[PDB]
């Protein structure tokens, strides 16, 4: 894969070895983000954010510092807007935080809101550099509240992203085998993708240990919520000293992951085509990815179809290898519906996520119908 797309070998779509600390100029931002559970509970976060001076973004030179500054400012924006998470909400984001955040967001080509690329892909570190990428050795940089299971929720999402990296690196081999006209290399490449997607499902199983249902629904789901089609923030969030009118932006979700879309585009599973609701959302969430990663997904569509290549040739081995990738995806989609039933629906039923289930049923229905043999 080309280096311009920003896909690491082992790490994949995730940012390899992100920065923990910023430079000395951004200590006032870094204090509020590090102690975000403490300042919300005491009722002094909105006091601390309003006290800030408008720090310029010129000292953030390299890419990893800018991604850290997006994560720091993004988490502060969710904490300032939502607050304790008991109805009391802020429509106005102050100039001291909003001006540098929108300027930094415009520079990186992202919306000024916490996305999957901030809170999963950039929000991690390695405890021991010698020891490998696993949950015991890994830890998140920032959290919202105490007992929110943000460590469990974001790292298990990241580990599935890291598991998918082994499938991603062999994508060049698939398109090279089609143009060069090599059946056995194409069959070998597809079985390797199917194997890696099967292993990614076993990594997905770790979410039950590290996250609980009551913690995600009541606490962590509130902070990940955006301001697009929300009864609380109807018109949107006004960013002070940057835009005049309030601009709407959707919150964090699985659809913002490039892993969520790339294998559908590779295998010709028509998610984005056929202008339904689930199609439009997945297309909209490409702008919530980083610019290099949306270009990667878009460049997969430019290459010729793997489905039509496998369909045109009357080859049972290629069809079985193609179906192994699709069946591996259906298993991941099926398992994601079991998580949304456990972590959103059952917590919601015990109080005085229908649209999220209806989305993931439609995404799975598209994946299952794309099978050649049942
Ligand atoms: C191909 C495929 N199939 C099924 C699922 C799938 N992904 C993308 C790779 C990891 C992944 N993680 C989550 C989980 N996390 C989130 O949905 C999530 C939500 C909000 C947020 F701000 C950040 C992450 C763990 C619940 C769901 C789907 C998938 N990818």
């Amino acid at each position: 894969i080309s280096k311009e797309y920003h896909i690491d070998e082992e790490v994949g779509f995730a940012l390899p070895n992100p920065q923990e600390n910023l430079p000395d100029f951004y200590n006032d931002w870094m204090f509020i983000a590090k102690h975000l559970p403490d300042l919300i509970e005491s009722g002094q976060l909105r006091e601390r954010v309003e006290k800030l001076n408008m720090l310029s973004i010129d000292h953030l030179t390299d890419h990893k510092s800018q991604r850290l500054a997006r994560l720091v400012l993004g988490c502060i924006t969710m904490a300032y807007v939502w607050g304790k998470g008991h109805g009391d909400v802020r429509k106005v984001l102050p100039r001291n935080i909003a001006v540098p955040y929108c300027q930094l967001s415009k520079k990186l080509e992202l919306p000024p809101i916490l996305v999957y690329a901030d809170c999963v892909l950039a929000n991690w570190k390695k405890k021991d550099p010698n020891k490998p990428l696993t949950y015991e050795n890994m830890d998140v940089l920032f959290s919202f509240r105490d007992g929110d299971c943000s460590k469990g929720f974001f790292l298990v999402s990241l580990l599935v992203e890291i598991a998918a990296a082994s499938a991603i690196k062999v994508i060049p081999t698939v398109f090279k085998a089609m143009q060069m006209q090599e059946r056995d290399t194409l069959l070998k490449a597809l079985l390797e993708i199917a194997s890696c997607l099967e292993k990614a499902l076993q990594v997905f199983h770790q979410i039950h240990d590290h996250v609980n249902p009551k913690a995600f629904f009541s606490v962590l789901r509130i902070y990940l919520s955006g301001w697009k089609g929300n009864p609380q923030l109807s018109d949107g969030l006004v960013y002070e000293g940057f835009w005049e009118d309030p601009k709407e932006f959707a919150g964090g979700s699985a659809g913002q992951s490039s892993v969520f879309q790339c294998f559908d585009v590779l295998l010709g599973i028509q998610q984005t085509a056929g202008g339904g609701h689930a199609a439009q959302f997945l297309q909209d969430m490409r702008r919530y990815m980083p610019p290099a990663h949306r270009n990667f997904l878009c460049s997969l569509e430019s290459n010729p179809s793997v489905r039509e290549f496998v369909l045109s040739k009357g080859d049972a081995g290629l069809r079985e290898a193609y179906d192994a990738c699709v069946k591996a995806l259906v298993s991941l989609r099926s398992y994601h519906l079991q998580i949304v039933t456990k972590y959103i629906l059952i917590p919601a039923s015990q109080q005085p996520g229908t649209d999220l289930m209806n989305f993931l049923k439609t995404v799975r229905s598209t994946t299952e119908k794309s099978l050649l043999k049942e």
